[PDB]
């Protein structure tokens, strides 16, 4: 848990630097699928969910995927497996 | 990498899984004032920005943060305190 302050010693453009965003299990239900089988940890950040892509996707949408994905879905993770 | 399939259970509800999103370095000009310092990691995720949340926030917010504030800006990473 450290921030870090950076100043611009340029007046030609801004930072440049391209901040994104992914979806990652923010909780699960206890007892439940997720953590009986423990399929995903809570934080890591998902790529695809259900073949469809979970990078740059807004929350709302990845919320209504799993909402709307009565049955069965899938859940695409990079790196870390074991740990 | 490594992907998951969750499939529900002999009962008419959902999975009871909460989806997040977080802001995290997609990518930054090299030879930069980021890359200078390294004060945040390629593909490393965000807790806060210029005392803005990163979690759950908006892409669209997190460039403008980044851009309307020209001068200085301040970053949160989480990655355990180190000096």
């Amino acid at each position: 848990m450290i921030g870090v302050l950076l100043m611009k010693s340029r007046a030609n453009e801004e930072y440049g630097l391209r901040l994104g965003s992914q979806i990652f299990v923010k909780e699960m239900t206890r007892t439940g699928l997720a953590t009986k089988d423990g399929n995903l940890h809570e934080g890591d950040i998902i790529l695809k969910i259900n073949g469809t892509v979970t990078e740059n996707m807004s929350l709302t949408d990845a919320r209504k995927l799993i909402e709307k994905s009565r049955g069965k879905l899938q859940l695409v993770v990079l790196r870390d497996s074991l740990e």
